[PDB]
């Protein structure tokens, strides 16, 4: 089997007020334990946590524990931890980091540029 | 043995006259040899295979076989090509396939103002 992909980092442009999906799927040929992940947000000034979560196993799916932005929604059918950020605002521009945990310490980065409707 | 990806498709906005890196990476959990890869360019006016070659294995750098113009070169085994001195004509769909799926990059060449309206 093979897993060809674009990489861990991509840039994405989205219209203010719309919804945007920040993608992250992960793969292990190992098979695994409980598997921890989290979405953080960064800019020049500060950084906040968006959601954290767990996949009980490859046979189950990614489920969320912590949620600090009600606009975040995690849904996807490679297990996929992509999230859908709704009700976009201009201050949502920044870097969205998705970190994963069975050592393991792999992260995916999404640079999100919010633009106006013209 | 944990790999993360932001998908098999992305869009890339690139600056005219600048240089862009078109990313493709592949993972496997078996050792592989003679893994053949190709890059194809698809445009409204034309379709063409950019470059191809093989990664002999995880040991070595990839060996390019079919070469494209002067202006595509090659860089967790990494197949990403670098496109230098972009021109608007380079806009199109760049697809990287690894023969035994593929990653698709939709490259839009643009230009940027120095600033926004009236800076300090």
């Amino acid at each position: 089997s093979l897993e060809v992909s674009v990489g861990k980092a991509t840039t994405i442009y989205a219209i203010n007020g719309s919804s945007i999906l920040l993608p992250c799927t992960f793969s292990s040929c190992y098979g695994f334990e409980n598997l921890y992940f989290k979405w953080s947000y960064n800019n020049s000034e500060t950084s906040r946590i968006l959601i954290d979560g767990i996949v009980k196993n490859d046979k189950s799916d990614p489920k969320v524990r912590v949620k600090d932005d009600d606009r975040i929604t995690l849904e996807g059918s490679t297990n996929n931890i992509s999230i859908l950020l709704s009700d976009l605002e201009f201050s949502d521009t920044g870097r969205y980091t998705c970190f994963v945990r069975n050592d393991l310490n792999n992260s995916a980065t999404i640079f999100l540029q919010v633009v106006d409707k013209l």
